[PDB]
């Protein structure tokens, strides 16, 4: 089948493995984040995207519809839509910063290949030589004053960057109109963008490996170093990174089982979508952590201490890749065409899924003339309302709490676990592997059933508890603690999704009669579909 390709386009391949498993790596250290997240990928990742698509499957429908099996816990698809929600303001930032890249690139030379811009501090050089740690090169140079012109802390916002909010419109504007059309990629033009990308990347790679100091890059991305193993910040990064890269829990990958036909092998689908996915973000790990391992063996910082350690790193190290090219304007604009593809079509994907969502839920008195058009719309200028605060100068310091805390962190590890608990405890792990059964023919080994059943609630507890247990605050690039009431704010993103479920079940606890036994055995009673 092509389903491979459709996700490939879609809740799958994008940003999140080519712009934030390689930040993420880099904050938690080269080697020691690869086996947590070999093993989450085994028993968290794979598991959880083959029940999504299972039960969309399943379900016939997507978002909200598809807890049917389990009304009572219903709740957990209103918190995708949150979740979602949340994906929708920040993800398109990046493209936003992206795009502003590829209106930077369309230039006879590059504005980030020197610092002479009139934007940069006195302590750039574009080239090192035998004063210390007194120095910074270009690309940061300008992704930290240009892009970014990044204020103190997020104590003092500063003033609103015009230049980014031009392009944060464009990609905004962009999104509405060519989502009100609905391509959907159509079906040949797929194709294409499921191979560019790679293409341009396996070509970064192959001028990241013929560098000096790469081979030290490599070997710091793969080889680990055990002592952060005990650290809970490397395994909630890990699981976080895998349930995000697969948007898991986001209420994209239920309604891409939706779109399948009944009688599909959804296990080998799954399969197949995981392992594109991790090679993926394997092979962006490469293109970045070679590049790394240049400018560590060329400025003489520490690998550690090479580039930003937050959000930026995608944008300090793909672009230095650029500026090796032989002609490189036209590699600048080939690459960030790649990564606002990539973008686009999981802004796409996300916005379509957040808007048909709120459609089923308004009722029937709230229609309007174009009440899809406006609601689109409306959400895109409410976004855009929101990410107003974040492209301000102090706005960066705000896209850490929105990507830490925000549809990441404890919530995503929150909505995996309770998944699980419902389709594999309250459900039954048995008797839907027997329902998949049916769907598909064969019996998928029985490490799904164990994983479904104990492993993944178990491993995702345990990250949330060890975590919680020694918990540390939130530190951008390892320089700015996030006073209390930043963390505040963080919290009150993660609280506001892992909030829908509890706050659901007790409504509708209220809501039923009777004592809490008869009126739990009434509400987990599953709502079939005509075909079933
Ligand atoms: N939206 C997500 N949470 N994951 C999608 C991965 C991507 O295409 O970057
Ligand atoms: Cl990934
Ligand atoms: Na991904």
């Amino acid at each position: 089948q092509m389903d491979f390709i459709m996700s490939c386009v879609g809740f799958a391949v994008g940003l999140g493995n080519v712009w934030r498993f390689p930040y993420l790596c880099y904050k938690n250290g080269g080697g020691v984040f690869l086996i947590p997240y070999v093993l989450i990928a085994l028993v968290g990742g794979i598991p959880i995207f083959f029940l999504e698509i299972s039960l969309g499957q399943f379900m016939k429908a997507g978002s909200i519809n598809v807890w049917n099996i389990c009304p009572l816990f219903k709740g957990l698809g209103y918190a995708s839509m949150v979740i979602v929600f949340y994906c929708n303001t920040y993800y398109i930032m990046v493209l936003a910063w992206g795009f502003y890249y590829l209106v930077k690139s369309f230039t006879t030379t590059l504005p980030w290949a020197t610092c002479g811009h009139t934007w940069n501090t006195p302590d750039c050089v574009e080239i090192f030589r035998h004063q210390l740690a007194d120095r910074r090169s270009p690309v940061i140079e300008f992704w930290e004053n240009k892009v970014l012109r990044l204020s103190g802390g997020l104590e003092v916002p500063g003033a609103l960057n015009w230049e980014v909010t031009l392009c944060l419109l464009a990609c905004w504007v962009l999104v509405y109109f060519c989502v009100w059309k609905g391509v959907k990629s159509t079906g040949k033009i797929v194709y294409f963008t499921a191979t560019f990308p790679y293409v341009v990347l396996v070509v970064l790679l192959v001028r990241g490996v013929l560098l000096p100091g790469a081979l030290d890059g490599i070997i710091y991305y793969l080889k680990p170093d055990w002592s952060k193993l005990g650290s809970p910040q490397v395994w909630i990064d890990a699981g976080t990174q895998i349930f995000f890269s697969y948007a898991i829990g986001l209420g994209a990958l239920t309604a891409l089982g939706s779109y399948n036909r009944f009688n599909n092998n959804c296990y080998k689908d799954a399969i197949i979508l995981a392992l594109i996915n991790s090679g993926t973000s394997f092979f962006a790990g490469f293109v970045v952590f070679s590049i790394l391992g240049f400018m560590a063996a060329e400025q003489g910082v520490h690998i550690s201490k090479v580039a930003e350690s937050g959000p930026g790193l995608a944008f300090i190290a793909y672009p230095r890749a650029v500026t090796l090219m032989p002609v490189a304007p036209l590699w600048a604009a080939l690459f960030f065409f790649m990564l606002l593809l990539l973008g686009l079509d999981s802004q796409f994907v996300g916005v379509e899924g957040f808007i048909t969502g709120l459609l089923d839920l308004l009722p029937a008195s709230y229609y309007f003339r174009f009440q899809r058009e406006i609601s689109v719309a409306l959400c895109c200028a409410l976004c855009f309302v929101i990410d107003l605060s974040m492209v301000t100068d102090g706005g960066m310091y705000v896209f850490q709490l929105f990507d830490y805390y925000s549809a990441s962190g404890t919530t995503l590890l929150w909505q995996a676990f309770w998944e699980c608990v419902v389709v594999a405890w309250v459900y039954g792990a048995d008797r839907f592997m027997d329902d998949i059964a049916c769907m598909i023919g064969y019996r998928p080994c029985p490490w799904m059933k164990w994983c479904w059943s104990f492993f993944t609630p178990l491993v995702c507890m345990g990250i949330f508890i060890f975590n919680v247990v020694y918990y540390e605050p939130l530190v951008y690039n390892n320089t700015y603690v996030y006073p209390w009431w930043g963390e505040a704010m963080g919290w009150a993103f993660a609280l506001s999704s892992m909030l829908c479920v509890p706050l659901h079940l007790l409504g509708c606890l209220l809501r039923a009669k009777g004592t809490m036994a008869e009126r739990w055995q009434h509400l987990t009673q599953p709502i079939w579909g005509l075909h079933h």
